């Protein structure tokens, strides 16, 4: 098995929100075929972080995906060469994070390199003033065209005193060789900080992901 029941991995993220330049790396397990994962992340650049920690914890793993049998599995089929992906996160402020990715593997332990540009997040809202409670769990609906697929996913986050905070993400997921393309599917999942020391240097987070077909 090129995918193992039980993986690994590492993260390497890079980048500047409102102009403040940080890096996190992180080590993170799961098991790819049951959608499970979590990693725990240290900030090595910038930090303490002047910035709400949720806008980059959904940059921080998709092979860890349970796909049922009969929805081909474009990220796993991905390996060994793998796979990049570009993101855009559209805050209903007009803040806009972009992030970029590269997805390889080093026997049982993936290797992401992840690029993240934030910008204009008022300096009062929620992502500035540490006010975001963790993202609503959500349900990705993705599509293939011309070899990649196409994910957009409305999201929200929680806010301290109960309202929410939404943001539309539009993602395109290009494997590096060609792969069998899967239907119109959907992945849900839930993603939470479980963890983390008081100024947020250190972090834990896990995820469920779990793909089935569109309705």
């Amino acid at each position: 098995s090129v995918i193992a029941k039980q993986m690994t991995y590492k993260v390497y993220m890079s980048g500047t929100v409102n102009g403040h330049y940080f890096e996190v790396e992180g080590d993170g397990k799961g098991k790819p075929y049951e959608g499970e994962q979590t990693v725990k992340l240290t900030v090595t650049k910038g930090g303490p972080l002047p910035f709400a920690w949720d806008i980059l914890s959904p940059q921080l793993s998709i092979p860890f995906t349970k796909y049922p049998e009969d929805i081909p599995d474009y990220f796993k089929q991905s390996f060994p060469e793998g796979y990049t992906w570009e993101r855009s996160m559209n805050f209903e402020d007009g803040a806009v994070c972009t992030v970029s990715n590269d997805s390889s593997i080093q026997g049982n332990c993936f290797i992401y390199n992840v690029k993240i540009s934030g910008e204009n997040f008022p300096p009062n809202g929620p992502v500035m003033q540490k006010k975001t409670q963790g993202w609503e769990p959500s349900t990705e609906r993705l599509f293939a065209r011309d070899g990649m697929l196409i994910g957009n996913d409305y999201m929200a986050l929680k806010l301290e005193g109960g309202g929410h905070y939404l943001c539309e993400f539009k993602s395109t997921y290009k494997a590096k060789k060609p792969v069998r393309m899967p239907g119109r599917h959907e992945i849900d999942r839930k993603l939470d900080v479980t963890s983390h020391n008081r100024d947020y240097t250190s972090v834990e987070q896990c995820e469920i992901a779990i793909a089935r077909h569109s309705l």
